[PDB]
């Protein structure tokens, strides 16, 4: 398909998955991370750079026809680290894209943007943010920044609020939040194939019977996830303690992130 | 089941399909069009007449237990043609029905009633009209008139906003708008079998993954389309040039109709 | 405010009021009607013609900087008459405007576009039309046509759904529908001063305690009606017979129009 | 799932089904009814008593881990009888639950809480009640009371507005209201397994093509009905007389209950 | 105007006010209460009776052209008292009205029907009930019953959810809930004068700046309260201790009723 | 009232106004800014500190019972400066408050959080953000951060999206966006007096006839602005050129901010 697809955060959990899974989407896959990467194989380029380094980011993006942006701080951490990877880093990514043809972006946002909602409430894409920590707040920043770039310059971005992207559901919450590898891959393919995308909020979950999120307004994209966490309900009962009804795990959409304090360095 | 079903526009694309598919629905199928009709077979009656001719429309409707109204100007044309076929014609149709037992009507409205909406916007049945030309405006007229006859006299009509009712999806837009022959046929069956219909807006599309329209409020009818344009995405990608993101074809729900000028004779 | 303002339907009830009240809005007031006009005074031009005649409408509009479109059939009548003044006439008006610099239009639409709603239901501008006769259907046509010209060519129109524009309220329904001369004049002023108008639905009523309609989304125009029909309640109670609860007058927003039959020539 | 499950109304139509179908859900099934119960088998306890008698209800509930509350007056009857089983009985049940560890409750509410809505209107869980008789009003009382106990004490209840829970659909209305035994059993299972339930309104219907009700906001429970009344349409069409369009059966969601008078003792 | 107006609860706080204020509304005022009533003056009739006594309620209502129903248990009490006065009592009232020409009813419902909502949430008339006790639940019963009689028989009722109808606002909550005597009186006048009423929910509050409730949909009645609790903020600040932010008084719309236990005799 | 009120940005435009206007609200007014302040008068303390300096911010806040946070970058600027004053600075402010009793905060947010909405659209507090530059994005950051602190720790904040806080409206946009000094002062007083605030979005505008924003859901606060920009419409026509309809000034709620590029250092 496209000539060069950039995957940031390529040394991380989802990154290593996409390095393999997204290979067929582009002639060249460019992997990037602040961490060392397994050496480039055929049809790969590998880049080491800090998202906080504007010039390095510019060079990282130059020549790419698309970006799957997975790089950054992925859990609650002290402000200083989140500022670097998720705030400053987002600005640098969007400036870099703006300078190099505005390649379409799949932004790994997070359920933690809305982590304080009760699990009993079904959410559409326009609900007000209720971030469950500094991490969630920084993902909101990425979303607001992407939106401004879309309105101002036409830069297109899929704001994918990922639930739990794992090999399989492994706790009660994931019966709702699970986002299979296959379904995330198919979403990415649907996002790049669209003639027109805009800057939509996308709920990153598989077709789970217990899902909390409404993607119906994204119908124009033609993406229907195929996996269903519900198949794993018995597996969960036979491999974990039953949740305590007072556990954040079953009370808040962000689960135990709500229990995180403000971490300090 | 019913004694006599009138199909107008019977010489056109859809009319020819329905002349065949709807036969099982009535002892007699009365076919009508302004254009020459293939001669009547057994259990058929053929009438060639102009919808703008009130007396002719009266005789066309007399003795009919139902009407599938496909007849009229079907594309953007100069005002006078549309006035005759779609405005005067609709008034004549409704008066004729009113004088002859108010046979239930399936009205072929159009997506062009809402053609100026962006394709990214999901639409429910109550959205304000945004017609994309004189043709669209005239289909709005049909919907408004039918509603008035419903409220005033109890005349029942299904206002079917047809997307693209063709043998197969042919382009990117039809991945959203396609309305299979089978699904239109089952809709008509569902409309006529209903003890109570009212005057509902019905979105005329199959169960397409990329559909833009929400038919959920029509649930009482018990009609669920079974076809899905998504099955053709690959095929369309393989046999047609990728749309330009600036083409009305992938920007507006009415596709290229928004680009139509006002046509003059 | 402007060089020349066209007032159509200038011989009619509202026309005669606006001929006097709108004089200060332009250097020249052009008055037009199908019927004879009192002779042009200083600062006036008068033209007698039929909206159904394109050449005449073209001349009527040429050189005008704005149009207050009051001309047309104003009550339920046979379809033939409505077709001329309200359907053909509207097409002609919009084509003439399009050929002559797209002067901003105040369109006299009508409450009868929604006449079948119960009086107990409060309506915002986006409710589905429920016209109470051919007249109401024809005003819907005007709205649909104007919206199409706005979306296609940028022609701006205020779709004013007039309640009862009279010297004073004189029945129970008018405690809700009354639209004072002063408040209609001020709306017209606010419509023409606006740098940007669009094609908004506007509910044409004064600030009546018993009003049925919500103009809040029109706030950007900065128009606040100042009269209030409520002040006339006692007068009406003493001057008129109490309404029968089964009377259309107190059951439908369109009042007795719902009781109109289809009139024939 | 639990040590002891109480099933009230166990002698009635649904009671007899649940006595068999819910056995696997608990070590001990306690069956209760005003009327005589078939003798307790292994793993059963049986208690015959009136919900109107607090001491008896206290004993009935004590030691139970969950309650499926089917007991009460199930059709329109004189107020006196409804008062006992459905009003006084409900207060007693909730007080007994409050005194005995607040075992989770599945409440058999009813479609008759909203029986006066037209069949053409799709309903979400928050619609205002429109009860079609004293019976419907009494089920509303149950819902209101349960909600109060939830907000005040945390007592959790599933307010199941049952459509028509029968072996199969046997009339036109049931194509929309049918609630299969299997789907009710699976709902009960999903209600009791949930770590958190709250006090949700639940529409009690299978996955019928012609369904009137929207359970989407209940998604967090992970319950998806699997049966579909639509499969019985032909059978019903051939086995029963076509409904008269003026019949309450096809006009109101409560069907013929709207035609019930107020019955007197 | 009307021949005879029944006021129940006439011995209570509000009843005493209305015995005086409503006199001008009818030739005869029939006052009723279970408690001793001051003896009847000219143009008065006094009846001392229990609402739970069906025969008594029948005679109380017979010959009355309207009813202001203030009678019943007015605070949280044990179930039996509320059952008699507010549940059995309401059934009796509605049956009595049904047997005697369906005199229009002003029903004193209560804010306690929705007492568990946060004070920060603005409420429209269709919000789901959240009663804060047995008293609240019983007022819900009244609303549900009245609605059923409306739908089934056409009996009209104003369901007035009274906030705090007192001579003046006394505390912080009353800055939002206050309903002046004058405004309640004008509401009642507006209710009875209306040709068509229906069975509307009415929020019983004056035009308070800090009001929580939206009466806009009641516009057709033409009732606009004129008093405003805000005028008393200073005074309340000056003469009462500032509320603790944790007090139900400033946390829940039902104020301290949420803190009520279930009272036993 | 309170002992010590902090006003940040006290050397700026609004700061100098509030230094004077808010004096009566507290025994001690503490003014802070990165810029030099006019020396402390009686009942004033003056502090010089960079919002980016965590320790200085801690000391700035310690001992204050309330904060009006006006300090930060107030217009579109390069990222580096906005990062310091509006992002890092916001984190430091919220940490400082959290360490010192969580004094209630009035946050100067901005209309520029929603600057890309058309002026024709009326906005409620829950609309999705559409920031019109880096500045707007940073105000969104402050809002999301404040919300997280509220959900996590109970920190209360008024998120005041200020329109144009000036001595008087001085262009066409300000007929909609004007926020008088008096009305901002009264809002601040209303915010601090509330027993319960939460973390509400507040639209910072006076009671302008041409206002675009809906504060109705904030009714519980009891704040009604008293000034009206509409009084200044003639003043505006007589002191400025009429707006060009294509000017951002009359097309976007953020006015010419939409025209700002990304500024670089
Ligand atoms: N795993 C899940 O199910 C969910 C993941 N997400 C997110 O999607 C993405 C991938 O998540 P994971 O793979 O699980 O996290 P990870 O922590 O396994 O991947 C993150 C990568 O980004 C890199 N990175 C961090 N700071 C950087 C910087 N300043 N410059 C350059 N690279 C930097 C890391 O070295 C790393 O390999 C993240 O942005 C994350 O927030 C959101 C919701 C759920
Ligand atoms: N095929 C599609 O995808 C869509 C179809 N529709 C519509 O449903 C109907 C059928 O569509 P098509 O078969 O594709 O169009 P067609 O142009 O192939 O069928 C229309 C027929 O009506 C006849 N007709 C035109 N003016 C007449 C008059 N004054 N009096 C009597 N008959 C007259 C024509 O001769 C013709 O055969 C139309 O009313 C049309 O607007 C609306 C949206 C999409
Ligand atoms: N008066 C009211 O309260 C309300 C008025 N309206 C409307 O606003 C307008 C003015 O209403 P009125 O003054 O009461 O009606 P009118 O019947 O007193 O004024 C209408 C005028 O248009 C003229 N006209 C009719 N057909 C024409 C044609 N084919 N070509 C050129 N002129 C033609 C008539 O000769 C006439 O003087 C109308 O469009 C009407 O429908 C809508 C709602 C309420
Ligand atoms: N069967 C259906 O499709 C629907 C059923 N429901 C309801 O679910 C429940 C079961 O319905 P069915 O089995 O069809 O009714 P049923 O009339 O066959 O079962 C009700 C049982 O409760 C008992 N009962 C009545 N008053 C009592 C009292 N004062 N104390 C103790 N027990 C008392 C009866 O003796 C009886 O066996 C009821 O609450 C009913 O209202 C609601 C909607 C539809
Ligand atoms: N005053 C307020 O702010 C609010 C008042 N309301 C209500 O409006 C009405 C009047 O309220 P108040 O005057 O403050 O209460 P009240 O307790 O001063 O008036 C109620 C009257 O009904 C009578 N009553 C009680 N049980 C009866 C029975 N079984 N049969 C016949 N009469 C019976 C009482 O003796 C009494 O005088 C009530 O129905 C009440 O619930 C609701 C919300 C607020
Ligand atoms: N003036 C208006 O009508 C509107 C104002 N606002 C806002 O409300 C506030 C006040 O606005 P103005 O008075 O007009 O702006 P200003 O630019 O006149 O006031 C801002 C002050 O904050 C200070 N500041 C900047 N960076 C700082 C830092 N790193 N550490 C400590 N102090 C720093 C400045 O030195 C300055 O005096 C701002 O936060 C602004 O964004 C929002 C919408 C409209
Ligand atoms: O909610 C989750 O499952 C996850 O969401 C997050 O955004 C994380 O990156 C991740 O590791 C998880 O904690
Ligand atoms: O959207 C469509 O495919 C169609 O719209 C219309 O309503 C037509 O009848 C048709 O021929 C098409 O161009
Ligand atoms: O509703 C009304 O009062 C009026 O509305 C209409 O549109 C008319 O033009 C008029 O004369 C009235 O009948
Ligand atoms: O609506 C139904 O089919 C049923 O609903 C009811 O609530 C009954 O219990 C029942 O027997 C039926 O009449
Ligand atoms: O909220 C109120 O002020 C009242 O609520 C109620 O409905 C009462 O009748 C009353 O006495 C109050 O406590
Ligand atoms: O929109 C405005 O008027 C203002 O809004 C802003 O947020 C600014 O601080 C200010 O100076 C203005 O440009």
């Amino acid at each position: 398909a496209m000539k060069r697809l950039l995957v940031t955060g390529a040394a991380g959990q989802l990154g290593r998955v996409m390095r393999e899974r997204l290979a067929p989407m582009a002639e060249i896959l460019r992997l990037a991370d602040l961490s060392p990467l397994d050496p480039a194989g055929p049809n790969e380029e590998c880049v080491q750079c800090d998202l906080a380094d504007a010039n390095a980011v510019n060079a990282m993006v130059a020549g790419c026809d698309g970006i799957v942006h997975l790089g950054g701080i992925s859990v609650e951490k002290p402000f200083e680290q989140i500022l670097q990877g998720n705030i400053i880093g987002l600005y640098n990514l969007y400036e870099a894209a703006r300078a190099h043809g505005q390649p379409r972006i799949v932004f790994a946002s997070s359920n933690h943007t809305i982590g304080y909602y009760p699990q009993t409430e079904r959410l559409g894409p326009d609900v007000p943010a209720r971030p469950d920590g500094l991490y969630g707040v920084s993902k909101c920043f990425g979303e607001n920044l992407a939106r401004m770039y879309f309105d101002k310059f036409g830069q297109e971005t899929a704001l994918v609020r990922i639930g739990s992207c794992t090999p399989e559901p492994n706790n009660y919450r994931m019966l709702s939040t699970w986002f299979s590898h296959d379904d995330f891959v198919s979403l990415i393919e649907a996002v790049f194939r669209a003639p027109v995308l805009g800057c939509p909020v996308v709920w990153g979950a598989s077709a789970n019977d217990a899902g909390w999120w409404d993607n119906s307004h994204l119908g124009f994209l033609g993406w229907k996830p195929k996996d269903n966490a519900e198949a794993f309900r018995r597996h969960i009962t036979e491999t974990t303690p039953p949740p305590d009804p007072n556990d954040a795990l079953v009370r808040f959409q962000g689960g135990t992130f709500v229990d995180n304090p403000i971490f300090k360095q």
